[PDB]
């Protein structure tokens, strides 16, 4: 997968995951929240309806701008969710929760797992499919019903 990892097993700020595959957007009543999921991930779930091992998500959170509707303002906040088998065994669904910034706090160059507590307890009593939130991506379940990431005429 394309995750990095310090040696102290710390995740480090993905690299150019604006790129990435969006699934999802999220209005707070005012942030909006974009989930990424890497494209080499996205691709094996259009094939299989599944998360592979090595998965990585991204959630950015923005502020918003008023137009005379709203869009999307500062960047205010990133997390970030990872699936390894190999290196969280012990996690539910062996995935691992992280922050990088939330508002009024410190961007950090890498970032620790959190404790299962603090994400992964209510991500795996309330996530949809395999602890991601896919009830609200419509990208996904319509990649893997129809094989394509569009409207088809
Ligand atoms: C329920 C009380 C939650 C807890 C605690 C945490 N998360 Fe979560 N997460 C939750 C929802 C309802 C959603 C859908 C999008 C939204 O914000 O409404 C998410 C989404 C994410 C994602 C996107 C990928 C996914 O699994 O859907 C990430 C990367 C994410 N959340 C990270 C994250 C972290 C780091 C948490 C602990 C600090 C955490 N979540 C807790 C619900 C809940």
């Amino acid at each position: 997968g394309v995750a990095e990892f310090n040696d102290k097993g710390e995740l480090l700020l993905p690299k150019n995951y604006r790129e990435w595959v969006m699934v999802g957007t999220q209005v707070t009543p005012t942030e909006i929240a974009t989930v990424y999921v890497d494209p080499e991930s996205y691709a094996h779930w259009k094939k299989t309806g599944e998360f592979r091992d090595g998965t990585v998500t991204v959630k950015e959170l923005v502020s918003v701008g008023d137009r005379k509707g709203y869009f999307m303002g500062d960047y205010i906040g990133l997390e970030a969710s990872v699936k390894d088998s190999q290196r969280f065994a012990n996690e539910p669904g062996n995935w691992a929760f992280y922050i990088f910034y939330v508002p009024d706090t410190p961007l950090v160059a890498a970032a620790k797992n959190l404790p299962t507590a603090e994400c992964a307890a209510c991500h795996k009593e309330n996530a949809k499919t395999d602890m991601v939130f896919t009830q609200f991506y419509p990208v996904l379940r319509a990649a893997k019903a129809t094989g394509e990431s569009g409207v088809v005429a």
